[PDB]
């Protein structure tokens, strides 16, 4: 029936082969999983080198032969399209989940039961997460400082964790407005090597990496009135083609003086507004700079269009098209506009804004690489503070959730009884991989840590436990402000289970040669 | 140094291969273990038929190729000479015991401890 | 999984091979290092002659086969792009530094410490 | 060097004996040595960071 050369596996042979292939891949990528996960270096037959942690990338680049291994590759791609993250997690968890599930099959527990038990326990797991979650004041000063400081600790920047935690909480709180949605676009990160980390600071305003275009401009302006124009301050010309037809010598002068008046009127109007700072999107003719300078007006030219819009938002200036439309109500306020040297380079500071909706955090450090990591550290601190502001729920980490779930699910298992309890029992036992690889990747005794932690948790409670990989001992997770959003864990479970259910649904595998 | 054609595995590769080969054999015989254990029917290339539960007999008769699998065969024979019974038990238990032991090795628990 | 013809080394084998290849290159160029360093004469298969002290040039011109040796070549090029000088110094010093570091690994001193 | 000090030592390859480096004006910029160490260490750290090598045939 089939072309000679085609190969086929069926029943328990199809199952054995498929599972085994998937498992081996899982063992290959699992070494990247987690905060303490490491990376791989893949050098193709051409010499190109890729160093990554991404499961898809590793699997996409490698050259697989086995059909069963090629079919699993599709799983990794669908995981990326659907959810984005959890590629490595889903493969590793899916493998163990399938392995433990097959142990039930060998016991003669119908796969419809195993899959149902997992579904049921998985849905109940989300409820338990919502139940054990510790509710907090979204804008609580003290707890916020713990989130911030907890992130900063264990990094080069820890030397000034107190000041940094302060500025970070304040920056988010300012731009968030209501309680709350945050747009991290209103918090700029400028990093310039020089000084130390102690010099880092928050600026309730903006730090632009530009200079005052002309030398003759004032070096200091107080109570500045900033103007934001996007139209070029040049001699406008009609869209329709035009040309002057001179017929008398009197006109040679007539037109020259006409263009001079137009140019002077332009500049004169800007001054008439009371503006002492002007940001133009297009060009500024040299002569215009000269008059601007003589009027003690500070000007900037050739500003990016996207920057013109960021400048409007930050400074609170209204972009006007026609000068005719400009009014005092369109002017923005800055408490201070000053030229400062930072690591020698000249930069402009717009600081002491009344109630800025965009702030900048100028980072200092003894090295480029240092300020880069400090920037990453803050990107996270803003992130986690944002998570708590939108979802006033927090939860202990160090695999505390999975332990709570394992306990309660075991009791629930007993309530249900029958074969279905075995399926719910296996789900609870499967959850232990998290604790297992947390301490394994950390280089802690996985067996001993789990025994000590679980015991300590059962005694001291929920907010007096977890694993502290840094000190290698139980602690107070709450006191140490070591918390993550519930959404992290909830979404992880959801996407993870939906992938496992797809695999569990397959009862027939037909792979061509 | 070594004649071209000779193959060598060392360190974690030597360990992975040896364990895996032993485990697969254990899965093959474990179905006979116990009061409710069943028997196998082995028909050689000549037509002769042997139906037994004995681990040694099954392994002695079968024609193994892999060197690592051939080395485990010696275990089964020594078990018979020394104790008589426990041939299937020792292989199956030894396999799982080694598997669980390697989980400790991966955790960095010195094998002298395990 | 992998196309027949592909070769792979892992763990301590991957480490041994990589270090050894790097070291031999280092011994080849180290004779140029320093104020009293000498030069080499490289004559390609075409007859063209290059006499230099530059590590990159020597390595760029030579025709390497081993993949591990080809990967080290990238080090020399990145050294040139980033710093300019120290190409020979960095390779030679990097080799000895790695060799002495591996002596610590054998003593069981976590590479994060070294 | 341990006896005569810091400015009363070094190697003098030309005479093949210790000398006074300062008296002989045999000095180099600090920047030579400082940059040499910096760039050198950053390359070594890259190699030390590798714990996995996968080379195709």
């Amino acid at each position: 029936v089939l072309p000679e050369n085609m190969k086929r596996y069926m029943g328990r042979d199809a199952q054995r082969m498929n599972i085994l292939a998937g498992r081996i891949i899982a063992e290959t990528v699992r070494s990247t999983l987690g905060p303490k996960g490491m990376d791989k270096m893949l050098v193709d037959d051409l010499g190109d080198v890729v160093v990554t942690n991404d499961g898809v990338t590793i699997l996409r680049e490698m050259s697989v032969e086995h059909p069963a291994a090629k079919m699993l590759i599709e799983v990794a791609k669908t995981q990326e399209k659907e959810v984005g993250d959890g590629t490595t997690t889903a493969v590793v968890v899916a493998g163990e989940l399938l392995r433990k599930a097959e142990e039930l099959l060998d016991q003669n527990v119908h796969p419809t039961i195993v899959v149902k038990g997992y579904q049921a326990a998985a849905q109940k797991a989300q409820e338990l997460l919502k139940t054990i979650a510790c509710e907090v004041g979204a804008q609580d000063k003290e707890i916020l400082t713990k989130i911030a400081m907890t992130s900063i600790t264990g990094k080069g920047a820890e030397k000034a964790k107190e000041k940094l935690a302060e500025i970070i909480v304040e920056a988010v709180s300012a731009v968030v407005d209501d309680e709350g949605k945050v747009d991290k676009d209103l918090i700029k990160i400028e990093k310039k090597s020089g000084a130390s980390i102690d010099d880092t600071e928050l600026i309730k305003g903006v730090l632009v990496d530009k200079e005052r275009v002309s030398a003759q401009m004032p070096k200091k302006v107080t109570d500045a009135k900033i103007a934001l124009l996007n139209c070029a301050i040049e001699i406008k010309e009609t869209e329709t083609d035009a040309e002057i037809r001179i017929t008398d010598p009197a006109k040679l002068m007539e037109f020259i003086e006409q263009e001079e008046k137009m140019l002077k009127d332009m500049v004169a109007e800007i001054k008439a507004s009371g503006a002492n700072v002007l940001f133009c999107q297009k060009g500024i003719d040299d002569l215009a700079q000269h008059y601007l300078a003589k009027e003690g007006i500070v000007a900037a030219r050739r500003v990016k269009k996207s920057d013109m819009e960021k400048l409007a938002k930050a400074t609170g200036a209204n972009v006007i098209t026609n000068i005719k439309d400009l009014s005092a109500q369109d002017l923005g306020d800055a408490g201070l506009v000053e030229e400062r040297k930072i690591s020698g380079d000249s930069m402009i500071f717009v600081e002491e804004c009344k109630h800025p909706k965009a702030v900048t955090m100028l980072i200092r450090g003894t090295t480029e690489h240092v300020i880069e990591e400090v920037a990453r550290a803050v990107d996270d601190a803003v992130g986690v503070v944002g998570c708590t502001i939108e979802d006033g729920r927090i939860v202990s980490g160090g695999g505390s959730t999975e332990v709570e779930l394992s306990m309660k699910l075991r009791e629930y298992a007993e309530g249900i009884s029958g074969r279905e309890q075995l399926a719910v029992r296996a789900f609870a036992d499967a959850l232990e991989v998290i604790p297992r690889t947390l301490a394994e990747n950390a280089g802690l005794d996985a067996i001993e840590i789990l025994v000590k932690v679980r015991a300590a948790h059962a005694s001291n409670g929920n907010k007096c436990a977890g694993l502290n990989v840094f000190t290698g001992a139980v602690e107070d997770m709450c006191e140490n402000g070591v918390v993550e959003p519930l959404r992290v864990k909830t979404q992880a479970i959801q996407s993870a289970a939906e992938s496992t259910e797809m695999l569990l649904r397959i009862d027939d595998v037909i792979a061509a040669e």
